[PDB]
């Protein structure tokens, strides 16, 4: 695709949809995911109840409640099975396919939060980048970080990718 790394509150992201690290149970929990449920409303989590449960590595889509976005894409990285880079690579790949299917234009990823979870951050970020760059250019993606520092670190990675890809 085409990604832009920034520091912000994804619940403030104006666009079509936001993407968040999830557990295949689709049960919204800690950190920013909670902000989502907080800003969005009971609609989000309840949509998940109805949807049911999925497979780690896959993603599911719900409304965004009050959020400025139309949808919330839930990439499953842990749950019935332990999380891992391939669990991230896959989950991330599905999240994108979801948006494509929905024919979306703008989508933001929560950055490295519930995406790491014990794994090497520098690694997660990279496998996550690569997948995003494989996504259709009809997609304008934004990597939103809580902290400006990580925002640069992503920019540093994003640059390393563009370098060895001529
Ligand atoms: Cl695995
Ligand atoms: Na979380
Ligand atoms: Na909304």
């Amino acid at each position: 695709a085409r990604i832009r790394e920034v520091q912000g509150d994804i619940t403030e992201f104006q666009g079509d949809a936001i993407v968040n690290a999830a557990n295949n149970y689709l049960k919204l929990g800690a950190g920013v995911a909670g902000a989502i449920l907080r800003k969005g409303g009971p609609s989000i989590q309840e949509e998940c109840d109805r949807i049911g449960k999925i497979r780690v590595g896959e993603a599911a889509v719900t409304g965004a409640g009050n959020l400025p976005v139309r949808y919330v894409i839930h990439a499953a990285v842990l749950g019935d099975e332990p999380a891992s880079l391939e669990t991230v690579r896959k989950a991330t790949k599905s999240a994108l396919e979801k948006a494509v299917e929905l024919g979306l234009k703008t989508v933001a990823f929560t950055a490295l939060g519930a995406w790491v979870g014990g794994l090497p951050a520098e690694a997660v970020l990279r496998v996550m980048l690569e997948e995003i760059k494989k996504a259709p250019d009809t997609l304008e993606v934004t990597g939103v970080h809580g902290t400006e520092k990580s925002a640069e670190a992503a920019r540093r990675a994003l640059l390393e990718h563009h370098h060895h890809h001529h």
